[PDB]
């Protein structure tokens, strides 16, 4: 089908994406960058849709949180989402999409923008949230791996699954959780969506990078990088362990995961009988940059070794001397 801008789609209802993914990649995406905005518009992929249970309700990737934000930006475990949101919401009310439709194709056009990155499947036809989503839903990186898995099953992954959601922490940068020290990320490369999380959170910590006490913060190999309590833990849980092992050195495995486990969870709550497919609108992503390796003044004695039945993957290391992570500007 032949689009009114003369570019092209399976389904001539996606046309009306295409508008709305140049309107993201210019002012909102900075001029399509895998930056701040990007890595916040994909936590509120998660941050939506996770508010889903077949028990206390929720309405998944329903466009709740930017619809009802007075109420769930008022979330603890949605602290300093409020911004992207209010970032977003300009868009929604200009384009002709909904807020759930919005956010899981902002989400998907990011991660696109990212080399390393994956194009996500994305359905096109999510109705207006109907209500707020519930408490409890979103987990926090205090959280036990127990209370973490537990609440993403319910909502319907595996502790596998979780684990390639947890790919997205590549290209990612924590502001409240240590907030003496805001963008400081997930790991020495959020700019690049690769392996390097799941790489640097299994060596063993050495410091804290802002101010030693921080709820959710354990002690990080960087300085200029945060570990999350739930990352070090879910790294170390035998339940997760060696799958997480898994994603070090293997990129295609990463992309194939993180494109299907995503597409599911812009799934939750919503049918996709009823959906259309817009899947070809979503951007061939950057190729990836640099290779696997671990921090320059490390060896894989520095490496705690969690997974029992497979050692870890031995890389080498950048030379030169010890350095310390950029923060996200
Ligand atoms: C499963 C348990 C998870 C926990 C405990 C957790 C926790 C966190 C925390 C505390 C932050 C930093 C927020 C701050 O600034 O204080 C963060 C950032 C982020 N999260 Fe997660 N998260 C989880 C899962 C996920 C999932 C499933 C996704 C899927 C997209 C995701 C995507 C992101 C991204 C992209 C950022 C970076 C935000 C930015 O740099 O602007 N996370 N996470
Ligand atoms: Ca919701
Ligand atoms: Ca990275």
């Amino acid at each position: 089908a032949t689009c009114a801008d003369g570019r092209t789609t399976a389904n001539a209802a996606c046309c009306v994406l295409f508008p709305i993914l140049d309107d993201i990649q210019e002012n909102l995406f900075d001029g399509a960058q895998c930056g701040e905005e990007v890595h916040e518009s994909l936590r509120l992929t998660f941050h939506d849709a996770i508010g889903f249970s077949p028990t206390l309700g929720g309405g998944g990737a329903d466009g709740s949180i930017i619809t009802f934000d007075t109420i769930e930006t008022n979330f603890p475990a949605n602290a300093g989402i409020d911004e992207i949101v209010s970032a977003q919401k300009p868009f929604v009310a200009k384009h002709n999409i909904s807020a759930g439709d919005f956010i899981q194709f902002a989400g998907a056009v990011g991660v696109s923008n990212c080399p390393g990155g994956v194009r996500i499947p994305f359905f096109l036809g999510r109705p207006d949230a109907v209500a707020a989503s519930p408490d409890h839903l979103v987990p926090e990186p205090f959280d036990s791996v127990d209370t973490i898995l537990a609440r993403m099953g319910d909502a319907g992954f595996s502790a596998v699954e979780v684990v390639w959601l947890l790919a997205s922490h590549s290209i990612a940068a924590a502001d409240k959780v240590d907030p003496s020290i805001p963008g400081t990320p997930f790991d020495s490369t959020p700019g690049v969506f690769d392996s390097q999380f799941f790489i640097e959170t299994q060596l063993k910590g050495r410091l804290f990078p802002g101010t030693p006490d921080n709820k959710g913060e354990v002690q990080s190999p960087l300085q200029g990088e945060i570990r999350l309590q739930s990352d070090h833990l879910l790294a170390r849980d035998p339940q997760t362990a060696c799958e997480w092992q898994s994603m070090v050195n293997n990129q295609p495995k990463i992309q194939n995961r993180f494109a299907g486990t995503m597409s599911k969870m812009a799934l939750l709550g919503q049918d996709k009988s009823k959906l259309i497919d817009c899947s070809d609108i979503i951007p061939t992503p950057p190729a990836l940059v640099g290779a696997a390796h671990l921090p320059a003044g490390f060896s894989l004695s520095d490496v705690e070794q969690a997974c029992a039945e497979t050692p870890f993957p031995a890389l080498t290391a950048d030379p030169g001397p010890v350095t310390s992570v950029p923060p996200v500007p």
